[PDB]
């Protein structure tokens, strides 16, 4: 028999829990929206975005599947731990964020169909569900049951997948109900597409990946998959880009490197070897530019080069780069 510890990640929840107050919470098509100032004066930015984009967007034609919608996401915000990162705001801002860019782009926004788009937003919103705050990688070297039920790349990736799916299935928040099966499943593949490749390991491949298809001459929207990969490539975007939304808002989403030293620290009191860069670093701003350098900079610069009306990210990351290397020194 396998001997395992019991999981760091808690199971789903799946009790019916009452929507909180929605208001007009100003564009939600703005990159310089600051889903952390919103939560500060809201019951639930997460609920208020989603609210708003389901109308944006024209996403039901009754009021049973509105409601169904209201419900699953109060479910899902029930189902975010209260990490400094990884939480319900995180959730919100990568759900606003997808909104923000795919509003951004004429030739996708134009082509995408309503489910292609309900399918966008479900996934945003629970790309991080029941995230633990903690790294693939740590789970793997406390041996997490969790590393074991979902094997390969992405552990935590495939778990928020399941997890979204678990929720959409409880009758009170199933506003997918009246699709029909081959509907249903286009849905699906689209969600678990798209929450997959919020897999940091995928990066690289996907810039190289989606860097080829730039010299081919970037996206043809007429094509369903071609769209798949654009969305997929827009939510990673909106997954790491707060630090380009403007300088006061990236200092906030320096929060992650709490978590960072939270697993430091947690590794420490486990005997385990500690994960380099992982404990808080003397500079906050030196730490940041490789960060800018190697992940966020590139993808916002392949971003506005497939998607040439993207351009405000760019700008705002080397502002942003500009002010911590002139700190640093
Ligand atoms: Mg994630
Ligand atoms: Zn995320």
């Amino acid at each position: 028999t396998r001997r395992l510890p019991p999981s760091i990640v808690q199971d789903t929840i799946l009790a019916v829990v009452p929507p909180k107050s929605c208001a007009a919470i100003v564009d939600l098509r703005d990159w310089g929206f600051d889903t952390f100032e919103v939560a500060s004066r809201v019951p639930s930015v997460l609920q208020s975005v989603a609210m708003h984009v389901a109308l944006a967007w024209d996403f039901f034609a009754s009021q049973e599947e509105a409601q169904k919608w209201a419900f699953l996401v109060a479910a899902v915000e029930n189902n975010y731990r209260p990490n400094p990162y990884h939480n319900a705001i995180h959730a919100a801002d990568v759900l606003q964020g997808t909104f923000s860019l795919v509003s951004a782009a004429k030739p996708l926004m134009e082509h995408l169909t309503p489910l292609e788009c309900k399918a966008a937003a479900f996934a945003a919103l629970t790309h991080d569900v029941c995230h633990p705050g903690r790294t693939n990688a740590f789970l793997a070297a406390v041996q997490d049951p969790v590393s074991f039920k979902f094997s390969g790349k992405g552990t935590l990736e495939q778990l928020h997948t399941a997890t979204a799916f678990e929720l959409l299935n409880v009758t009170e928040f199933d506003f997918t109900s009246s699709m029909d099966n081959a509907s249903f499943l286009e849905f699906k593949n689209i969600v678990s597409h798209l929450i997959g490749h919020t897999d940091m390991s995928l990066h690289s491949e996907t810039v190289a990946k989606h860097g080829a298809k730039l010299s081919a001459g970037g996206f043809d929207c007429t094509c369903k998959e071609d769209r798949l990969e654009a969305l997929s490539l827009l939510l990673h975007a909106a997954d790491i880009g707060a630090s380009s939304r403007g300088v006061a808002i990236a200092r906030k989403w320096l929060v992650i490197l709490q978590e960072f030293a939270d697993q430091a620290e947690d590794e420490r009191r486990r005997g385990l070897p500690v994960t380099p860069g992982f404990e808080t670093p003397s500079s906050v701003e030196k730490s940041q530019i490789p960060f800018l350098d190697f992940f966020v900079i590139p993808t916002f610069d392949l971003l506005h080069q497939l998607f040439p009306s993207i351009e405000e990210p760019l700008h705002n990351l080397r502002k942003l780069r500009e002010l911590y290397a002139a700190k640093a020194g």
